[PDB]
């Protein structure tokens, strides 16, 4: 009853946080090596750091992807 | 930014149902161990059934561990 669905509510709306955070990496990933490849030849500063930064997201959604998948394992738990 | 400290509190909100339910588990398998021993060699199926339930609290506290870690340290990861 209702204790029970109030903590699975609490799994949903951590996944649902977390997907949100997803899709807005996929855009930034996206605006970076857009960029890099805008600055590749007349600012390659700015390309390397894009680059940099393109890795780094590519990382943290990574983590992201197995959050998620602990989350849904513990919610088909509590399910 | 803002999306992140989103993230971030509802991922505090999940640790703390987790927390709840952990000191749940653990409390019952205090005394599923202490009936255990108050109980010894007086009736097999009740000690068998008991056996049973200490060793799903036990799976199920578990996973709730390996979930709390995980959301802490994605929770850390997005400050």
């Amino acid at each position: 009853g209702a204790m029970e669905q109030e903590a699975i509510q609490r799994l949903r709306d951590t996944e649902e946080m977390l997907s949100k955070k997803q899709e807005f990496l996929e855009k930034k990933i996206e605006q970076e090596l857009t960029a890099a490849k805008k600055h590749g030849t007349k600012n390659k500063r700015a390309a390397l750091q894009a680059l940099k930064r393109k890795k780094r997201y590519e990382k943290q959604l990574a983590q992201i992807d197995g959050t998620l998948s602990t989350i849904e394992f513990q919610r088909e738990a509590l399910e």
